[PDB]
């Protein structure tokens, strides 16, 4: 199973389009699931994602208007439980009821969020953590020189291979990170 992970496009309010060099790489008929962190913009981008896969999961980020999209979810892909949330939630740890509800979100194999536009991908204590960054390199609060990125996960049995794609200078650069769940 191939899983596309992306978000934070902000089209067309901040960026008019995905970079050609990333969009080239995506075509119908290859990806089984999309996990989108939100901040797409207008419906056009959601429609585009729906050409690419039959199972599209998106969450609602800050200033996203379409309230039919859930704030957070937990999705099962193969043997993996994946949590998905935009990341602009401002809730303090001390509201114990809210904390109790977050347990379901932390008790997942792979955790994905967005919002910052800064990519990350690592293993910690048998769990894997991904922020795909922004696929358009849209600006965030502090910064303007955001490196466009997105993520593909190749999932098979108990092994996930995460590919991080980044647009640096002239070329797409790929890092390949292997994760096996014990
Ligand atoms: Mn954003
Ligand atoms: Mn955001």
């Amino acid at each position: 199973m191939l899983v596309l992970v992306l978000g934070d496009l902000h089209i067309p309010h901040r960026c008019n389009s995905l970079p050609a060099k990333f969009k080239k790489l995506l075509v119908p008929g290859k990806i089984q699931h999309i996990l989108c962190t939100g901040n797409l913009c207008t419906k056009e981008s959601y429609d585009y994602l729906k050409t690419l896969a039959g199972d599209v999961h998106i969450v609602r980020g800050d200033f996203d208007e379409n309230l039919n999209y859930p704030e957070q979810k937990v999705v099962t892909v193969g043997q993996f439980k994946i949590g998905l949330i935009h990341g602009h939630q401002v809730i303090p740890w001390g509201d114990m009821a809210s904390l109790a509800l977050l347990q379901r979100q932390f008790d997942v194999d792979i955790l994905i969020s967005g919002h910052t536009h800064k990519f990350e991908a690592f293993e910690h204590e048998n769990k894997f953590y991904i922020n795909p960054g922004s696929a358009t390199g849209a600006y965030n609060a502090l910064e303007t020189n955001i490196i466009p990125s997105f993520v593909l996960m190749d999932i098979q049995a108990s092994t996930v291979v995460t590919y991080v794609y980044q647009l640096i200078g002239d070329d797409v650069k790929v890092e390949r990170i292997e994760y096996k769940k014990s």
